[PDB]
């Protein structure tokens, strides 16, 4: 909507209190005009019909618990938007300022939340296994970089390359996890995952095997369930990332830690310009190692370090 930009107050998922930006006309609307072509936050009221209602509130305090998912969700998305300006210089998730829009209060007990090709979209979780998604940084994150895959390399979603997207959103869900600095880590989900269980969360990077996922490509999942194990396989490269990042001794192969910086610039040239819609492992491989190339020269340690962490989960 047209109206005058402003600085509303909410408090998220997790209690937090936090300073949105919003618009007034009328109505204080959960739409950020500070951010590109604007950050768009609708309530989809336990529907499946999407986007829903542009977030409307009548005094710009966003303290009941029905709002605490659209704070949280527009908050973030602001704050993934800030960390691809700001650390590589992309605007928004099309490069041009596209306008994100995020649906939350989808459907009823939800346990997921997902980019659908035009917008996220959070659902509350069912209270056990999830809370409301948007509660998590590197949620909104990893949604939010499947915006930027999908209009960059185009990983499909299915088999080697749907892991690999799935993958790249972790990696820079974490990324973006770190960038805030909101008790950063090198797990996916632990935010909004069982609120019952305490140091849990759905994906593990560091180690992916804790939750049953494959660490080594000699444990990749071959079936058909998950899209051929989008959401399975991801574990491999979540590792090699990890260790990239952090180094480490895996399946006996040592990997010297270049830091979250370099990972991160190293896998967005990789995504941005070498990965392709059908590209696989090996292929993730090569563009990791070109992509280093390219910022660190042929004989860096930051070119050996990729090659070993790949090396270390067996993706030759
Ligand atoms: N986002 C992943 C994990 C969430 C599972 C929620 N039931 C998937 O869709 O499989
Ligand atoms: C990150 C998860 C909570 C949600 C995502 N759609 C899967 O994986
Ligand atoms: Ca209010
Ligand atoms: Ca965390
Ligand atoms: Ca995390
Ligand atoms: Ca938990
Ligand atoms: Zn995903």
């Amino acid at each position: 909507i047209t109206g005058t930009s402003t600085v509303g107050v909410g408090r998220g998922v997790l209690g937090d209190q936090k300073n949105i930006n919003t618009t007034y006309s009328t109505y204080y609307y959960l739409q950020d005009n500070t951010r590109g072509n604007g950050i768009f936050t609708y309530d989809a009221k336990y529907r499946t019909t999407l986007p829903g209602s542009l977030w409307a509130d009548a005094d710009n305090q966003f303290f009941a618990s029905y709002d605490a998912p659209a704070v949280d969700a527009h908050y973030y998305a602001g704050v993934t938007y800030d960390y691809y300006k700001n650390v590589h210089n992309r605007l928004s998730y099309d490069g041009n300022n596209a306008a994100i829009r995020s649906s939350v209060h989808y459907s009823q007990g939800y346990n997921n939340a997902f980019w659908n090709g035009s917008q996220m979209v959070y659902g509350d979780g069912d209270g056990q296994t999830f809370i409301p998604l948007s509660g998590g940084i590197d949620v909104v994150a990893h949604e939010l970089t499947h915006a930027v895959t999908d209009y960059t390399a185009g990983l499909i979603y299915q088999n080697e390359s749907g892991a690999i997207n799935e993958a790249i959103s972790d990696i820079f869900g974490t990324l973006v996890e770190f960038y805030a600095n909101k008790n950063p880590d090198w797990e996916i989900g632990e935010d909004v995952y069982t609120p019952g269980i305490s140091g849990d969360s759905l994906r593990s990077m560091s180690d992916p095997a804790k939750y049953g996922d494959p660490d080594h490509y000699s444990k990749r999942y071959t079936g058909t369930q998950d899209n051929g194990g989008v959401h399975i396989n991801s574990g491999i490269i979540n590792k090699a990332a990890y260790l990239i990042s952090q180094g480490g001794t895996h399946y006996g192969v040592s990997v010297v830690g270049i830091g979250r910086d370099k990972l991160g610039k190293i896998f967005y040239r990789a995504l941005t310009q070498y990965l392709t819609p059908t590209s696989n492992f090996s292929q993730l491989r090569a563009a990791a190692v070109q992509s280093a190339t390219d910022l660190y020269g042929s004989t860096s340690q930051e070119v050996a370090s990729v090659k070993q962490a790949f090396d270390a989960v067996g993706v030759k």
